[PDB]
């Protein structure tokens, strides 16, 4: 198992999330669909790597936990390294595990599961991929000690500003 | 190769399905989308395990078969044990096989295919997963000899009424 | 590793694509959904094999490339042989690699990545699957030397006319 951590951050500049409201209730419900796309940074918050991209399908409102259950299908883009694909539960109200369905580039053959940690709605999430099946060891620029997750985390000013020292080459946008 | 069978049943108490009707045609056609969530029971019908949850994309009406072709992306939830994800053909008029795209929990690393039997369209479905890649033998409460699939199958009265003896631990709802 | 190549062609007879417009923009943007289904032929263009079926989710318009980034979830159908499932990026203006999420039939246990080549927008596409995990060698009727992809390629007359000699058995339609 090779562990890989990343932060997903919504910077309010990619028109995301887009809510397609089809359930008649004022709350989320079955029928509602949410395409989305956020920014992706290294687990140490030092570099911009790319984006997340996909779709959340609303399954049910959970009024007792003041939250929503989604079923999610989406990918994680790492510039020229390639991508990882996932499929599973996305709960606004608690942490979950999603299936790693595959990948490409350095992530060709990837399998296992990924932990998703909800930090701040709708702006900050943290992930740890428990990666099996890769052909090589992950590149060192992706495997720095992660910053421990909290509501207060922020990307390095260099990474937010897209300075040469704060991005990977051909990071996805 | 480890066999796992489950019964999916639509008890019409989960606001499911929700039909999003967009096609040019009066009948089902490309453009139509069907988000869904049904209840899930063990192969021996003794216990409630959880739910199914996902999306069917209508591909074409099949007038010579008196039904429809769907392309389906969905997950199967097993309370505390984790989940299994699938993709592939959902045909209203005949049995099909879907790809197992991955899993999480005891289903971390899952691969193979699953047989979908259209027992009573659209209310009762019976599945048989041909599961490879699991870390360990499946828990016994999930592997009781399945009840042979027939039109009049019913869950155990305790499974239906959610009594301790008829539910798995923290079964998905 | 077993290579498999196929041509996907929109022959304008399958009601496809169907654009579902929700972005408040004159161009494609997040919220736009595109269900689709095209015809599939062998890499040597000698036989009709089946169809593609699935969904493209618009991520963003890409002004400087005069095109779009989609996130795509779809299957490849090969008649009685089975199906492959994929997830990943679909860029209208350049080639990409997608993840092979799984398979059924002869493709039970498939994994790896697939190269998508944008030949003529959006009507002809050429794919090469880099297939791992198959239980057996691929059938010879599927592994003829591919015709090198070009704007001017065409299926064999026998294939287009649906003669027994130009189709696989029970080719998907
Ligand atoms: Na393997």
């Amino acid at each position: 198992v090779q562990e890989l951590s990343v932060y997903e951050i919504n910077e309010l500049d990619r028109h995301s999330p887009k809510i397609l409201k089809n359930a008649f209730s004022l709350m989320f419900g079955l029928g509602d669909l949410v395409p989305f796309t956020n920014k992706l940074y290294t687990g140490d918050l030092k570099k911009r790597v790319g984006i997340t991209a996909g779709l959340c399908v609303v399954i049910e409102h959970v009024p007792e936990k003041k939250g929503e259950r989604f079923e999610a299908t989406y990918s994680f883009y790492f510039g020229d390294y390639g991508h990882l694909s996932v499929q599973g539960p996305y709960l606004t109200y608690e942490d979950s595990f999603l299936a790693i369905t595959g990948g490409a580039g350095i992530f060709e053959g990837a399998y296992g599961q990924v932990k998703l940690q909800q930090l701040v709605y709708p702006t900050k999430l943290f992930y740890t991929f428990y990666l099996k099946g890769l052909a090589n060891d992950l590149p060192l620029e992706l495997t720095g000690t992660p910053v421990p997750p909290s509501k207060d985390i922020e990307p390095a000013p260099e990474a937010k500003a897209l300075e040469p020292s704060g991005v990977i080459s051909n990071y996805t946008n």
